[PDB]
């Protein structure tokens, strides 16, 4: 009772249906087999296909059997190879016993062949832009290739094969040398190499330094046609040195640097497993090179990037087209000031991150559990009792899971032609009995609520009257995409919402639509945005849109589409809305929150979201979460979810979240929930610092969110964004720069706990604890479980919410209508600068300048009109004094006299930072430091052998002394900067020595001197004696060692170096 074959089936990149052309796409020389189905299964079945060859009927193909599966029969039908330029047309066909004949058909194809550019036999400047006429290699198409800036470091290439097309306009501020063999043109930060025969480029940069180049062979550059109808691919191919790095292309879970890869620009749902099959929810067809250049590629079209994949010293794009011959190829290569101003460049072309509101940089609670009112007045009542201050709330199961935009056990009249419905329309029941109160009660603890969405009109051929009514409204209006036929277009039977009806997010009448039938959720429940779900689900080459495009163009972009619109739409309404998606193009940043998807509970999981987070932040997706732990699998181990906690609280968004939705036991990633189910009690107080250090670190979070809107930077960054020419940072992905100023080294492996970190050029300072790191190495920093190594960039100026406890990890709460004490973390290096966002006052800018001059023994801060109390925490020895506007202000003993002070400065011993407090001012104020030196080197955090730390005598910096230290073999080393270059300088040794003179001997870079260490009155007496000392570049090893030479027993407690 019938035959079907369908050439590209449903279109899936990774699999076929089984009823397909292969290939889909034939080009010359390629055989060209048909698969094509019948049922039922019957004797005397013939299966045949009636063909024309360029309008020539051709002598029938009979079919071969396949095999049998289910009701069905499956057959294959030879055509052949063909000819470039052949244009074949078919129709297939199935009887039995010679009667009633089923068809399919008929369907057109068009053999193909590569075209590529020879040479280029004119160039025409025309002021705004370059036309290169050239020759082809093949075929008797006129090719031109257009130039032109975007801006003076960013150039687009715009080709097109039969000529017809003109490119865009640039910048003008460009001049060319045109000869007989070679054109260049040049900016003040480019210079474009172009040989003419054969046609080759070459990107430089205005001094020389080559960025990227294409093939050396040339005829690179090409697109697939029949020479008549079709153009169906471009590709371009450039030569890379081995050492070359790629970075971005969207969001990547199996690796950070895709070369040896062949990466696919192709949006999919894949559940748990994106790494192993190199999958992604979110595909941009952008990537970053450690090489100093970007490279965006600009179609939404599927595209493969073979990155050094084929040959080693090879990379291409090969880009599809619909057949369309006059869609031109358009690229640009992108320079910048640095590889942050990369980014920033391509979010001009493609838009900038959406600066969200403060509420979205606090902690997300979701759980697909709850889904009823007592479910999350338990959510908010076990959050204030454990005292965790979240700011964000998702509720996934709330509606009625048949409309999606009406609450569980909700009764009301229905409605016909897709007419809204206000609050009033509904009573409220079981589950939920009064939304409006309860999203209040979310608001009264400080929390804003988004709720589920889906892009698609669920049906799964039940029968629920909303559902239906607004399926036959949704039909008669147009307002899904077109399957190609005139039917509605539907999700293949076998995904996600198989069957159901997507949106044409395109048509903007269908868009206004179903957000009307939303409304109400916004005006009157009062809700705070969308977790917008799914959008991977365009399928079919024939599937059409009201825009007029395609699936295959329409795919990738599909998911923007539908998170823009919804972004733009709660916006409008509630202007502190938020989204929260998983798919999307380029562009996606424009439009809210993406988070890595659906993995599990494991290490390995971990590890994958971290290179999604780190890929997506090149590709300019900044705003990135994950399910800190994954949300599931069987329940996270403790260490894993004191591991995933640690690195979420220092990530763009933290958000826990679980998979199940009736589970038993409770299946919530919540810190209590993780605590019940591991019995792990340590659990909570481990998630209370990092919440609470987080919310500590808002104000600097805050601030670097808001220079990802307006600067491009994204807020967590693979170490290559900021040190491209560092060999070491290449590959590195289990740390990250988070902010300006932190580096970031989570625990993503299993069971351990010393951890390697890679330290850049510079001075790092532990934020912890005031550890100094000299850059230029891998240090191993030992972390157990509760242990986060981060780290503070020399000139760090970090803005800080404290309490009047004035530590990291203590409880600001969640009232982000003003600060606790405004604190200014400083880490002195020369002179440095800081724009603050001070989002609680109006959101200006608040301009901090820092001039350290150590050598004359002083800090100096200018501090702008504030409208808050501030205290500065500046890491230095102890003052002597400290002036505001040249007076003098009081040393408070006590941390107490200090918080009770109206203006003062305050030493924590045990951090080695100076505490400023400032009034509140309309007015500038310049702070200075008087008698301040580098902050002490500790002893206790060197480097020991044969050695123990103590704190059993008074009076220490840091958190003790080195101990008695009076063997030989005993030696106690330490990592020092030179304050201001390669220079004599003076070393402070700190010590007691309560008994007797001793001497020890110091070994600077290998060079030995012996240093006296007279008596102390008693080991309660601390002494300080001065070692001339010359210091170099970078770090300087500095050993302390008891040889044999030596004498007596000291407490070591520290060393400064000064001028
Ligand atoms: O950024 C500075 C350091 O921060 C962390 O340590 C802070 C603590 O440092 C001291 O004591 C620690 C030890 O008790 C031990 O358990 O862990 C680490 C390092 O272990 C080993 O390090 C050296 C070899 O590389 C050896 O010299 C040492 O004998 C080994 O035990 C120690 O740092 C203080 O005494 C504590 O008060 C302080 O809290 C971080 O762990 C460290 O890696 C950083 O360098
Ligand atoms: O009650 C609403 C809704 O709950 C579940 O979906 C919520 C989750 O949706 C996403 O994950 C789904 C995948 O997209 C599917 O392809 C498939 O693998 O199943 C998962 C469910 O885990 C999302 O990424 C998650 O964060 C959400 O928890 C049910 O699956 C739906 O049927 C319900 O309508
Ligand atoms: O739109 C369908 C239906 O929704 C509301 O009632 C919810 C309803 O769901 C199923 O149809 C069950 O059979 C009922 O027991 C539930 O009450 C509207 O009140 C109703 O008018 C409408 O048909
Ligand atoms: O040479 C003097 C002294 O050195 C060592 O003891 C150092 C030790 O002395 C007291 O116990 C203090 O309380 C500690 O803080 C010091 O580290 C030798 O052990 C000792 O024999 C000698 O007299
Ligand atoms: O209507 C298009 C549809 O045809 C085929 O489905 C058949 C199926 O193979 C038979 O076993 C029987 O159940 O009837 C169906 C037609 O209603 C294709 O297999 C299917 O993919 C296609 O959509
Ligand atoms: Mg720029
Ligand atoms: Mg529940
Ligand atoms: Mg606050
Ligand atoms: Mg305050
Ligand atoms: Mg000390």
């Amino acid at each position: 009772d019938g035959e079907y074959h369908s050439p590209y089936g449903d279109d899936d990149l990774y699999t076929v249906q089984p009823t397909e052309r292969s290939p889909r796409d034939p080009k010359a020389g390629e055989d060209v087999i048909l698969n094509i189905t019948t049922w039922p299964i019957e004797n005397g079945q013939d299966v045949w296909v009636e063909w024309t060859k360029n309008g020539v009927a051709q002598e029938n193909v009979t079919a071969a059997y396949d095999y049998n599966s289910g009701n069905n029969t499956y057959w294959k039908a030879d055509l052949g190879k063909f000819e470039k330029g052949d244009e074949i047309t078919y129709t297939t066909k199935g009887s039995t016993n010679g009667g009633t004949a089923y068809e399919s058909g008929p369907f057109t194809f068009y053999v193909t062949d590569w075209e590529y550019v020879q040479d280029v036999t004119s160039v025409v400047d025309n002021g705004d832009s370059i036309t290169l006429n050239m020759t082809a290699t093949a075929g008797d198409f006129s090719p031109k290739l257009y130039l032109s800036f975007e801006d003076l470091d960013t150039l687009r290439m715009e080709l097109s094969p039969t000529g017809k097309e003109t490119g865009h306009a640039g910048k003008s501020g460009y001049t060319v040398e045109d000869t007989a063999e070679k054109v260049t043109v040049t900016t003040e930060d480019l210079s474009i190499e172009i040989q003419k025969s054969p046609y080759r480029m070459e990107v430089h940069q205005a001094d020389g330094t080559l960025l990227t180049s294409e093939y050396t062979t040339a005829n690179s550059l090409g697109w697939l046609t029949d020479g008549k109808n079709v153009i169906n691919q471009y590709q371009n191919n450039f030569m890379t040195p081995s050492d070359e790095a790629f970075y971005g292309f969207g969001e990547r879970y199996d690796t950070i640097n895709q070369r040896g890869k062949d990466v696919e620009t192709y949006v999919y749902n894949e559940y748990q497993d994106q790494a192993q099959t190199e999958r992604t929810y979110l595909a941009v067809p952008f990537f970053v090179s450690a090489n100093k250049y970007g490279m965006y590629v600009n179609s939404d079209f599927h595209s493969q990037f073979q990155m050094a994949s084929k040959v080693e010293d090879k990379y291409s794009f090969v880009l599809d087209n619909d057949g369309d011959m006059t869609n031109m190829l358009d690229y640009y290569v992108i320079s910048g000031k640095d590889q942050n101003d990369i980014v920033n460049n391509y979010t001009d072309i493609t838009g900038k991150t959406t600066l969200l509101p403060k509420w979205a940089f606090g902690l997300w609670m979701s759980a697909n559990e709850w889904d009823r009112e007592s479910d999350v007045s338990s959510a908010l009542s076990n959050a204030k009792a454990n005292d965790i201050p979240a700011t964000g709330f998702v509720l996934e199961q709330w509606s009625d899971e048949e409309t999606y935009y009406i609450w569980n056990n909700a009764t009301y009249t229905a409605k016909k032609n897709g007419e809204a419905f206000s609050y009033d329309d509904f009573t409220f029941n079981g589950k939920w009995t009064d939304p409006k109160g309860m999203v209040d009660s979310v608001h009264d603890a400080g929390m804003n609520i988004v709720l589920w969405q889906v892009p698609v009109l669920k049906d799964d051929g039940t029968v629920y009257e909303q559902r239906d009514n607004d399926e036959e409204y949704m039909i008669s209006q147009g307002y899904s995409a077109d399957d190609g036929t005139g039917a509605p277009y539907r999700v293949p039977a076998s995904q996600w919402f198989g069957n159901g009806i997507l949106l044409d997010f395109t048509n903007k009448d269908a868009v206004d639509w179903w957000t009307s039938q939303r409304e109400y959720l916004l005006t009157e429940v009062g809700i705070d945005g969308f977790k917008t779900n799914g959008g991977e689900m365009v399928w079919g080459r024939d599937t059409t849109f009201s825009n007029g495009e395609k699936g295959q163009e329409m795919r990738n972009r599909y998911p923007t589409d539908y998170v823009s619109s919804y972004f733009d739409f709660a916006k409008s309404i509630n202007p502190e809305a938020v989204s929260f998606s998983r798919s999307g193009t380029s562009g996606a940043q424009k439009s809210g929150i993406y988070w890595s998807g659906d993995q599990t509970s494991t290490f390995d999981s971990f590890q994958a979201s971290l290179k999604a987070g780190l890929s997506a932040s090149t590709s300019g997706v900044s705003y990135w979460a994950w399910d800190m732990a994954g949300f599931t699998g069987d329940y996270p181990t403790a260490e894993l979810y004191k591991r995933a906690t640690a690195m979420a609280a220092f990530a763009p968004i933290m958000q826990f979240h679980s998979e199940k939705s009736d589970p038993s036991p409770s299946e919530e990633r919540s810190p209590w929930n993780a605590v019940a189910r591991t019995g792990d009690e340590t659990i909570l107080p481990t998630f209370q610092k990092y919440l609470y250090t987080r919310m500590n670190l808002l104000p600097y979070i805050y601030t670097a969110a808001k220079d990802t809107a307006d600067n491009g930077k994204s807020m967590m960054r693979q170490m290559a964004m900021d040190y491209p020419e560092d060999v070491n940072a290449r590959d590195l992905d289990e740390q990250y720069m988070f902010g300006d100023d932190l580096l970031v080294a989570p625990i993503v492996q299993e069971g351990q706990t010393e951890k390697e970190v890679y330290l850049p050029e510079g001075e790092w300072v532990d934020i912890w604890n005031g550890g100094v790191h000299p850059g230029g190495e891998t240090i191993s920093y030992y972390a157990d479980v509760d242990t986060l190594p981060v780290f503070a960039k020399a000139g760090a100026i970090i803005p800080m919410n404290m309490t009047d406890g004035y530590q990291l990890g203590q409880n600001v709460g969640n009232d982000l209508k003003s600060y606790d004490n405004l604190t200014f973390r400083v880490y002195p290096s020369g002179d440095s600068e800081y724009s603050f966002y001070d989002d609680v006052n109006g959101g200006e800018m608040r301009d901090i300048s820092v001039s350290e001059d150590f050598a004359n023994e002083k800090v100096s801060v200018d501090l702008p009109a504030m409208a808050d109390e501030t205290t500065m925490q500046v890491f230095s020895t102890e003052p002597t004094s400290v002036t505001i506007d040249g007076a003098d202000v009081a040393k408070a003993d006590t941390l107490d006299a200090f918080n009770e002070a109206t203006t003062g400065y305050y030493y924590d011993t045990v951090q080695n930072l100076t505490y400023v407090k400032a009034a509140a001012k309309d007015a500038k104020q310049a702070i200075v430091l008087n008698g301040v030196n580098h902050a002490p080197y500790e002893a206790e955090f060197g480097h020991l052998t044969n050695v123990t730390t103590a704190s059993d005598h008074a009076g220490y910096t840091g958190t003790g002394f080195v101990a008695g230290f009076d063997a030989e073999k005993e030696a106690v080393e330490f990592d020092i900067d030179a304050v201001d270059g390669a220079s004599d300088y003076t070393m402070e040794v700190r010590y007691s020595a309560g008994v007797e003179d001793a001497t020890r001997t110091v070994y600077i870079n290998g060079k030995k001197q012996q240093i006296t260490l007279p008596k102390t009155a008693n080991w309660d007496t601390w002494n300080t004696v001065e070692v001339p000392v010359t210091l170099q570049a970078g770090n300087n090893q500095v050993v302390f060692d008891f040889e044999a030479d030596d004498t007596a027993g000291i407490n070591f407690d520290h060393v400064v170096i000064k001028k």
